[PDB]
């Protein structure tokens, strides 16, 4: 079996910028959900070999994980705090589409889902 290659976090010729949203969702949104008790499953990119899913990137195409996202905003990889905001809902999407509905896994995601919903609620003004 063979995990595909990560997403990538750096890439020179993407714009990049810093703005109080983004900032607001690293020292915010990203620091909430990462020191959850249910963070673990979702810190670091889907590991299908270790798990024996060896149907996890057949089924999932764009995957997308907390580690991901916390790299791209050290490392400003954004342009703006949409782009952000899609890789958590690309993740928290990518848990419903592979698992059952009341799995341990999809209540971890739709614990860390609401506290996400409460915190981009109030993303500040540009
Ligand atoms: C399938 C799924 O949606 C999953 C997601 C998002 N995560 C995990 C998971 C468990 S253990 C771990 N890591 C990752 C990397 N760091 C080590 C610990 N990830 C799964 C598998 C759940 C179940 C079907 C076996």
């Amino acid at each position: 079996s063979m995990n595909p290659p990560p997403p990538e976090t750096s890439n020179p010729n993407k714009p990049k910028r810093q703005t109080n949203q983004l900032q607001y969702l690293l020292r915010v949104v990203l620091k909430t959900l990462w020191k959850h008790q249910f963070a673990w499953p979702f810190q670091q990119p889907v590991d299908a070999v270790k798990l024996n899913l060896p149907d996890y990137y057949k089924i999932i195409k764009t995957p997308m994980d907390m580690g991901t996202i916390k790299k791209r905003l050290e490392n400003n990889y954004y342009w703006n705090a949409q782009e952000c905001i899609q890789d958590f809902n690309t993740m928290f999407t990518n848990c419903y589409i592979y698992n059952k509905p009341g799995d341990d896994i999809v209540l971890m995601a739709e614990a860390l889902e609401k506290l996400f919903l409460q915190k981009i609620n109030e993303l500040p003004t540009e």
